[PDB]
């Protein structure tokens, strides 16, 4: 049960402290990290409304000849398939994805909240694809795990092998929203977070709910500012963009501060969830600055909801068991 | 418990009949289907030891050349990745994936039987790929299901429109192997199998052992004649090479039969595997011959495999709340 949020910062909501950090409106920044950029265009008319202040880097071409140009003029071949994948009512979490050939490669995310479509544009490299192969090998150490605890323990293995990430860890809630790593994998010669435990603030209850709906998330580098959208307010409603289901949105600098303290470089997390409810993370961190692939990302993605079944069964038959 | 097998024909084994088919012994037909190529190869020298007849025509050289070669000659990108991936003692169900570059677009899975590896050469289109994206979305209609009949009705819908099938069927094995379709997607106009309950022999207990273990087959071109290996045997032992683990396996010609008097040009099923046990299976018909690509394959697989948690998640839940 989230407290109500303030109104963000560019609306003259208050600063955030360790006070009032669980009103904190996390999902409407008005801002991305600055590795891609970002678009919302009208989900009818294909007419682009608002775009991140770096977007002529990325698409090299000013925002001049980009603002009020529909997506059937700038996207022709993906524009209809993009309005077959997303009808109306849709679910915020329903994605699109294409990989464009751009004058490099840019990949294209896409999903829609109401009458709004929001567009990811990120580069890649042809040698960053990842076919299903990735996913269905790592169902065979999942499914002979024993019990819960190996399980968690085979699970970070996986994702590290994945990755690469320097350290992954498996992190539980408790019924009171305090945490405990219960399996961890990790470079060489970094300490163990294995066994610790964490209060409940460290990742408040606004965060926690967010990341019941959407599962993935991600900081690319901690001390890379953040990059506006431009204008800021959403022109259909006059009213903040929702930016929950952006890998793109901006972090919050509460966090940020929280990872530097750490000395991590990159962060990103999955929800595993079970029942509904908020289960634990797929805890991710690296050393320096690290932009995981989309095709990669997506299958960190399923990988969480494979586990989370996997979860549910476990839990399932050792209750049933008793 | 099935029976013990008869020798395959090339070994002096009866003409298969009703009366006995619960003995062919389908794993080892000694030859595959004539729209892909195999090789076998020693696990630890990479030494060629046998190949399909055909292989000429798919890797444009004769077996003159071949036979005898190692793959650190024919394939020198891929060896060091392959044996890294399926290393010694490894099950025979995990394989290694690669697209080649042929002077067009080959696809090569390979998996371990023992000590010997069996290479799958098939031809693929560029536009042939299929992204993690195709999973991922997938599973939010499959979550949603209240029930384990909408489970099966929405799991055949996904599939056909994965897919483009003619015809899918769920199919649940009953205590005594008879099956019934309990749901089903199909085109305009074919008439339905929807209800209708199918003796156990329809498939025996040979086929439905080795289904518990190699969790896809598929037969592209109901009216194909397969193609042999040379030599039938594998020099290692001087015994038939296991094809369970191979997609290009030949086909049952009891099965092939039984495909024509029904109409049915091309076939494709996914085991649904369940605390071990085969569970029931996603059945697909087409009208005319076609080869579903490896990357949609997979995919049909991993879902098979996230179907068989949420049926295991549902059966738990019902059994549970009595
Ligand atoms: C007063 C507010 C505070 C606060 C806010 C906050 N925290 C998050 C998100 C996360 N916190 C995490 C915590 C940990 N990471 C670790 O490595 C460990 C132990 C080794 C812990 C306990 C995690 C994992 C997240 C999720 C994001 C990620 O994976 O990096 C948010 C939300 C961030 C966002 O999505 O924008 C917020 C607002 N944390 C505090 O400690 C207090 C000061
Ligand atoms: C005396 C032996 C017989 C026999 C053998 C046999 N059957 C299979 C495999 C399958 N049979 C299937 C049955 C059905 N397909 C349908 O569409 C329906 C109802 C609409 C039924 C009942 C299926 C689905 C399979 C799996 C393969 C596939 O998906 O096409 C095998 C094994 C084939 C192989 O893997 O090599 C064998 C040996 N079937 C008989 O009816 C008797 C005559
Ligand atoms: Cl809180
Ligand atoms: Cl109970
Ligand atoms: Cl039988
Ligand atoms: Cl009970
Ligand atoms: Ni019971
Ligand atoms: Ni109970």
């Amino acid at each position: 049960d989230p407290l109500p949020f303030f109104p963000p910062l560019y609306l003259g909501g208050p600063e955030i402290t360790t006070e009032n950090c669980e009103r904190e409106p996390i999902h409407i920044p008005g801002s991305i990290q600055p590795h891609g950029a970002l678009l919302t265009a009208d989900g009818h008319s294909g007419e682009v409304l608002q775009m991140s202040l770096n977007a002529a880097t990325f698409l090299g071409q000013e925002p001049t000849v980009l603002r009020g140009q529909t997506l059937a003029a700038l996207l022709p071949e993906q524009w209809p398939a993009l309005q077959a994948a997303l009808p109306p009512g849709c679910p915020d979490a329903l994605q699109y994805r294409a990989t464009l050939d751009w004058p490099g490669h840019l990949s294209l995310t896409v999903h829609r909240v109401g009458e709004l479509l929001i567009l990811e544009f990120e580069p890649t490299e042809a040698w960053d694809s990842t076919g299903p192969h990735a996913l269905r090998n790592a169902m065979f150490a999942l499914e002979s795990a024993p019990n819960l605890r190996a399980l968690a323990e085979v699970a970070t293995q996986t994702v590290r092998e994945l990755t690469g990430f320097d350290r992954v860890m498996l992190y539980k809630f408790a019924p009171d929203a305090t945490g405990e790593v219960i399996a961890e994998a990790r470079r060489e010669g970094l300490h163990a977070f294995l066994g610790h435990r964490f209060p409940a603030s460290d990742i408040p209850a606004q965060a926690r709910a967010l990341y019941t709906r959407h599962l993935l998330r991600l900081t690319a580098d901690t001390r890379a500012a953040a990059v506006p959208l431009d204008p800021v307010l959403n022109p259909q409603t006059n009213a903040p963009t929702p930016l929950g289901g952006a890998v793109l949105r901006a972090t919050s600098p509460m966090h940020m501060q929280y990872l530097r303290n750490m000395g991590v470089g990159s962060s990103l997390s999955v929800s595993v969830v079970v029942g509904g409810q908020l289960w634990g993370l797929i805890a991710c961190h690296h050393q320096t600055p690290y932009v995981l692939p989309p095709d990669l990302r997506t299958t960190l993605e399923s990988l969480g909801r494979l586990l989370s079944l996997q979860v549910q069964v476990k839990e399932a038959h050792h209750h049933h068991h008793h």
